[PDB]
């Protein structure tokens, strides 16, 4: 037992690295590509499957597959295939060296967790390993143990409250919305101005507009209502032909979604009355704790703004002498890794791993609570 490795499985990016680094080393796509026909698959190599950037490059021949597209990891065989590729070919490493540390959705279902540890332990031979909550990492990682988390990632956005280390499943709340479809929105809507964003390679140069233009606005009819006028809101940006275009109300049209999930024809509810409706299925007792521990984690929260927006719904929604305040982290981007980081650097509790002995005298049932 020396340096622990941390992997944080997510709907669209694998973050991973070794506990006690600031930040991952590895950061690539959950998605596993595999050839449909025998000639394609030995003419372009003979590889089995690819995964990461190499799948997607290769879009349109093989079939793509995202075994975790909403957060929980649905298919084993492309799972081991993240994984080996996780080890072997992004971080470089003998997993048979390293305890590691793996994260899980909200809502797992123990089965999963299950399986989860038994290909760690069967498959990739580690010594020891553990199983945490995405969510109460990223609320570690802003220093406190209670809190209602708001995780907005690449396929799945959930509101989580946490009483002392406890995710209280009950009032977990699950949005199927977040920045891939996010990205796909920009693409539509700059097509409305007479652009043309279609391909694969549009979508990634739409996705850096995204997130380095867009904002949250602290209200979105008065933001298009001070558009015409406004000397800052127009933004170009230059594409890798040489063109430049000009971005202006799309800055907060795309990330207004997520309180109007309307705006791509979905029904939900909107982050604001998630947060509050998770708040409201917890005890009374705790929900001014809850209040004022908002903490926000996951790419898709990095938008300028998006803290006072949620400071002013929040605000809207609860009883008129609530403390509420909005915490949101710089690295937060990053911040389930760092939690788990963290946690996995505590050789103190070293105890608190599953060691592989420990695994084959208890079983399965081990790696619950
Ligand atoms: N600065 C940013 N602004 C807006 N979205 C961002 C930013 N940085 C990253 N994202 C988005 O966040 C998503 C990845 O967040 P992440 O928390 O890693 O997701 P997951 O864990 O579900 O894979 C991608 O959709 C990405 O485009
Ligand atoms: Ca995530
Ligand atoms: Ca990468
Ligand atoms: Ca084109
Ligand atoms: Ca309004
Ligand atoms: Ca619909
Ligand atoms: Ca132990």
């Amino acid at each position: 037992e020396t340096t622990a490795l941390v992997c944080d499985n997510g709907s669209g990016l694998v973050k991973a690295g070794f506990a006690g680094d600031d930040a991952p080393r590895a950061v690539f796509p959950s998605i596993v590509g595999r050839p449909r026909h025998q000639g394609v698959m030995v003419g372009m190599g003979q590889k089995d499957s690819y995964v990461g950037d190499e799948a997607q490059s290769k879009r349109g021949i093989l079939t793509l597959k995202y075994p975790i597209e909403h957060g929980i990891i649905t298919n084993w065989d492309d799972m081991e295939k993240i994984w080996h590729h996780t080890f072997y070919n992004e971080l470089r490493v003998a997993p048979e060296e390293h305890p590691t540390l793996l994260t899980e959705a909200p809502l797992n279902p123990k089965a999963n967790r299950e399986k989860m540890t038994q290909i760690m332990f069967e498959t990739f031979n580690v010594p020891a390993m553990y199983v945490a909550i995405q969510a109460v990492l990223s609320l570690y990682a802003s220093g406190r143990t209670t809190g209602i988390v708001l995780d907005s990632g690449d396929g799945v956005t959930h509101n989580v409250p946490i009483y002392e280390g406890y995710a209280l499943p009950h009032a977990i709340m699950r949005l199927d919305l977040a920045g891939r479809d996010l990205t796909d929105y920009l693409m539509k809507i700059l097509t409305e101005r007479g652009y043309s964003f279609v391909t694969t390679a549009e979508r990634e140069i739409v996705r850096d507009i995204k997130e380095k233009l867009c904002y949250v606005a602290l209200d979105f009819e008065n933001e298009m209502a001070t558009a015409a006028s406004s000397s800052s809101l127009e933004k170009s940006y230059e594409l890798p032909d040489g063109q430049v275009i000009t971005i202006g109300n799309e800055r907060f049209r795309c990330p207004e979604t997520l309180f109007q999930p309307s705006f791509i024809g979905m029904e939900s509810a909107g982050i604001h009355e998630t947060t509050y409706n998770s708040i409201m299925k917890c005890d009374i007792d705790i929900r001014k704790d809850l209040y004022a521990n908002n903490v926000m984690s996951g790419g898709t929260t990095m938008y300028p703004g998006i803290a006072d927006r949620m400071q002013k719904e929040i605000t809207a929604l609860a009883p008129s002498t609530m403390k509420i305040k909005i915490i949101a982290p710089p690295e937060r981007k990053y911040s389930v890794w760092i939690g788990g980081s963290i946690l996995a650097s505590l050789s103190t509790f070293q105890q608190m791993w599953i060691t592989k002995q420990e695994y084959d005298e208890a079983g399965p049932s081990i790696v619950h609570r």
